[PDB]
C-alpha cells in the first residue's frame, strides 16, 4: 500500500502494520479532564476524535492491528514512581492533584472516567488495550513484544498529545526501528499551536511520515 | 546544590550528576558541515561552543563526570542500518550524500573532518567519550549503564541539537527515571528557530527542567 505523506509517500503492508490509537482518554480530550484542569486547551477535540473514529474504521477493515494506549496509573499513583522519579515531579496530573486534593486520586486514575477512553471510541475484540505508565508507549510496555510478535514494522500514530505522548512513542519506534506516521489531523497537542507544528515539522524532518486521515483511509480502499 | 530552573528551580547533587555535551561535531556546528550542508542555518553557534565550553569547566571543577556524544556511522554507513531501517530514509546526512554524490563518505563519517568534535571542544582524561548510532544517547549505547554503574540521576544537556539528539536523549532519560536538565543557551535547533522554542516547551512542562549555562555555574560555585 502506497500512501502519500510528507517528506515522501511511503510503503506499508496493513497486515504488517497497527495503528495506534494514543490516550483518546477523558484525561485527553474531554472538557473537564486531567489536561483541561491543568489549563490546556482541549476545546477543539470533536473533530480529532471523529477522525480517529474513521482511521480506525478504515485500519479494521483493511486488516491492520488496532492498539489502544491508556496512560495513567494505579488511584495510589505506586505506578507514577514515587518522589524518586522524576515522573512524580513532571506529570501534570499529579500537580493538579497535589493543588487540588479534591482530585486527589482521580486524575488518569485506572478505573476512573478521567481513564476511560472518551464515549465515541470503543475497542472492539482482538484490539489491543495497552496501559502505559509514562508517556512513550515503548517503555516499560510489552507493545515492543505485542508488535515485534505480529511481525509489525510501520506504525500509523493517532492520539493526543502529537508533542507528547505520540512524538514519544514514534521517537521511540524510530529508535526500534519502526517506520512511523502520523495523521495530522488524527492528533491534538499539548500546549500552544507551535507545539502540534513542531511536533509535525520534527516527525516529518528527522523521525518519521506525516499523512492525513483522509489519505489513510482512500489508500486502504484497494 | 540547588538550580534555579523552569518550570521551579530543582536540586541535585553534582558529583551525582553529568554533563553531556550532545554532538557538538562539525556536522552540527561548523559551517561547510553536515547541517549547514543539509541547508539548516548553522551561522548562530559560535556562542554555543564558548558557552558549553564555560558549562564544562564548571562541571568539571564541582565533580560532574562530562560525557561527549560523537555521532554518526562507519565511513560506508552500515552502522546506518540499510533500507530495513527508518534511520536510512530518515537522515538528512545520507539523504544529502545521496542529492550531493560527491559528499559520498563525508558526513557523519568515522576519520572524517565532519565527524570531529569541534577544534574548541577538547575531552580531557576523566571525560567519556560515546559514540551513538542514532539521534537517541540512549538507544544502542551503554550510556544508560554507565550512568548507573555510578549512581548519577541528574542529567544536565548541551549541544546540538535541542529538538532531536539532545530532545531524544533527555526524553528517554526522564523514561530511564534521570533527572533531565538542558541549558537553552548551550543548545542550538535544527530546523526553524520555533523548533528550539517548541524543544524547550516541551523539556520544560513535560519531561524536565529549564536553565542556563551561567544560572548553572552559580549553582556550583560552593
Amino acid at each position: 500500500t502506497t500512501l502519500t505523506a510528507r517528506p515522501e509517500a511511503i510503503t506499508f503492508d496493513p497486515q504488517q502494520s497497527a495503528l495506534i490509537v494514543v490516550d483518546m482518554q477523558n484525561a485527553y480530550a474531554t472538557p473537564g479532564g486531567y489536561l483541561d484542569l491543568a489549563g490546556f486547551d482541549v476545546s477543539t477535540t470533536r473533530p480529532v476524535i471523529a477522525n480517529i473514529q474513521t482511521a480506525v474504521t478504515a485500519a479494521r477493515a483493511a486488516g491492520m492491528l488496532i492498539i489502544w494506549f491508556q496512560n495513567g496509573w494505579d488511584e495510589q499513583y505506586v505506578e507514577a514512581g514515587g518522589p524518586g522519579s522524576p515522573n512524580f515531579h513532571k506529570s501534570n496530573a499529579l500537580k493538579t492533584m497535589r493543588k487540588q486534593p479534591q482530585l486527589q486520586g482521580k486524575l488518569l486514575a485506572k478505573g476512573s472516567w478521567d481513564y476511560q477512553l472518551v464515549d465515541e471510541l470503543v475497542p472492539q475484540p482482538g484490539d489491543i488495550v495497552l496501559p502505559k505508565p509514562r508517556y512513550s508507549g515503548f517503555f516499560n510496555t510489552p507493545l515492543d513484544s505485542i508488535l515485534r510478535s505480529r511481525g509489525i514494522r510501520h506504525l500509523v500514530f493517532t492520539g493526543i498529545a502529537t508533542n507528547v505522548c505520540v512524538e514519544s512513542t514514534l521517537r521511540d519506534g524510530f529508535f526500534l526501528e519502526y517506520f512511523g506516521v502520523v495523521l495530522e489531523d488524527a492528533t491534538h497537542q499539548a500546549g500552544p499551536k507551535f507545539a502540534q507544528k513542531a511536533a509535525l515539522f520534527n516527525i516529518e524532518t528527522f523521525f518519521g511520515w506525516v499523512s492525513d486521515v483522509e489519505t489513510f483511509c482512500d489508500a486502504l480502499s484497494p
